[PDB]
């Protein structure tokens, strides 16, 4: 799959901060995490769904930690795809935390 | 910095095949490639303004290696970022090589 990615130049950003925002988060040991609640890929869409209240076009801001696998994240957005969210977001050297 | 990804759903792309299409990768050393042409982050944009002929709009599909880290690739997108090069694109679990 080809996928597009916006990326903002001068510190800026496409989504002015979309009104339901969800943090997503992958962490050293590869361990998804919504937020506050640790999820695997196949519960991801759940949580998820919960989070943006069904609204698949929200941008799900993802904080992977620098360790994590490129295969990992891959896997864990290609969750989200299916799951109808076209929009996944991209925390620059994991530099926005919650 | 928040960067919005445009997932497409059901094997789709919100970029059919543009223009002057890229190929960057990032191998399993963690060594950036673009095409046949290995370079770093600070030579990347040198050798991508050479690719896209200075176009910055032009989505850089990158092919990570399921085994390189976060900060890496992010590093490389960033780098891309600054050159003005708004547009790069997720290869879903680098499941379309060159």
């Amino acid at each position: 799959v080809d996928i597009r990615v916006d990326l903002p130049a001068s510190s800026a950003k496409p989504q002015p901060r979309p009104e339901k925002p969800v943090f997503l988060s992958v962490k050293a040991d590869k361990q998804l995490y919504v937020g506050d609640q640790p999820v695997n890929a196949d519960q991801l869409t759940s949580v998820l769904d919960q989070r943006t209240q069904a609204n698949k076009e929200t941008t799900i801001f993802f904080q992977a930690d620098k360790s994590v696998d490129y295969e990992t994240l891959m896997s864990v957005m290609d969750t989200l795809r299916k799951a109808g969210y076209l929009k996944v977001g991209l925390v620059g050297m994991e530099g926005a935390a919650k």
